[PDB]
């Protein structure tokens, strides 16, 4: 289970919503891609996700 760090494109209604809100906090920004899950659930007294 070992990947690599492909560089993509994401878009979307949160991507705009993200835009906005760098605009206005005129703050950067790095946004990542989760890959252990898609929501997160407490399994074992562990968020994931």
């Amino acid at each position: 289970n070992e990947g690599m760090n492909v560089k993509k494109c994401c878009k979307g209604f949160c991507i705009d919503i993200l835009k906005k809100l760098s605009r206005t906090v005129k703050f950067t920004y790095d946004l990542y891609l989760v890959t252990n899950g898609k929501h997160g659930k407490k399994v074992n007294n562990v968020w994931n996700g």
